[PDB]
């Protein structure tokens, strides 16, 4: 990497995030003007240190990050190093999170929420037709470039805990959020491309119904819930759900990986691309439970 200081390429400016062991800060090129978002990650430095991330792990990131080239993914500009950080100057996603931006409509339609949950899938086909696994989609991780414009790009972000695949599964750690991991996850098995999927039916469903299918009372209880596969489509919030969009969301929750809707198979799923008028229209009559879903977007 790059041993200079970051300091004398940039300007830093607010925060914009933390993590753990990282921080995000706004910064600006001194060269060329354009800004960026700066993350700096701490390094452990010494295996038996416990107080930083893995210098692998960092690499990990680093080498996914520059391998990708996407609309719907962020960009990796440069990486700095220095004795205690590595730090990632990153594309700028000044939008905020997805869930936020859509809480702000009056209503949304399902239509309306397929061509959201569309750029999804897209960044998504485009990291698995690269043997890449994300491993901790999240709407956090889903952000707008610009929440200002007339259909705003959705940037998949945080490449944190992205694996390549290259044996169909990847046996590690790879522990996310209770809420939005899959039950192998849990359940400490082999780990693959289907995760993500499921993942991806963890969102919908929120999307939709405003509410978390496998949020326990306790987060032991959330872990369980998600290995047993125990989700409801509650009348409560799905009343107003299409029976495409169950089917979609169903073919997702799935706790065998091998049954699990494909990136592929969902971008070609009826609820994402109807193929004919009828279930067109089913989806557009159908709505997002947007009185639920805004008190989600603000807990």
């Amino acid at each position: 990497f790059r041993q200079e200081n970051v300091d004398d390429y940039y300007d830093t400016g607010e925060e914009l995030g933390s993590g753990q062991f990282a921080v995000v800060k706004k910064c600006r090129e001194k060269s060329t003007g354009l800004q960026y978002a700066a993350k700096f990650i701490k390094k452990r430095r010494t295996k038996s240190s416990r107080r930083g991330v893995s210098r692998e792990d960092i690499e990990r990131e680093v080498s996914i990050l520059k391998e990708i080239q996407h609309p719907n993914v962020i960009t990796l500009h440069e990486v700095y190093e220095n004795k205690t950080d590595v730090i990632l100057i990153l594309e700028l996603v000044a939008g905020g999170e997805l869930f936020d931006f859509l809480a702000e409509k009056e209503s949304l339609t399902e239509e309306e929420a397929t061509e959201f949950l569309k750029q999804i899938l897209n960044g998504v086909y485009y990291l698995h037709s690269l043997q890449i696994a994300h491993f901790d989609l999240k709407p956090e991780n889903i952000m707008l470039l610009d929440r200002n414009v007339p259909k705003p790009r959705i940037k998949i972000i945080d490449f944190g805990l992205a694996h390549k695949i290259d044996f169909g599964n990847e046996f590690k750690n790879i522990f996310g959020t209770p809420e939005f991991v899959a039950p192998e996850i849990v359940n400490y098995e082999p780990l693959g491309l289907e995760a993500d999927m499921w993942s991806i039916g963890v969102i919908t469903y929120i999307l939709l119904s405003g509410a978390s299918p496998f949020l326990g009372d306790t987060k032991q209880e959330t872990l369980a819930n998600v290995s047993a596969v125990n989700y409801e489509f509650e009348d409560e919030y799905f009343s107003n759900t299409s029976a495409l969009a169950k089917d979609f969301i169903r073919r997702l929750l799935v706790k065998d990986p091998k049954k699990r809707m494909t990136i592929q198979d969902s971008l070609q799923h009826p609820w994402i691309k109807p193929k004919d008028t009828q279930q067109a229209l089913s989806r557009k009559a159908a709505a997002v439970n947007m009185e639920k879903f805004k008190k989600f977007a603000a807990r």
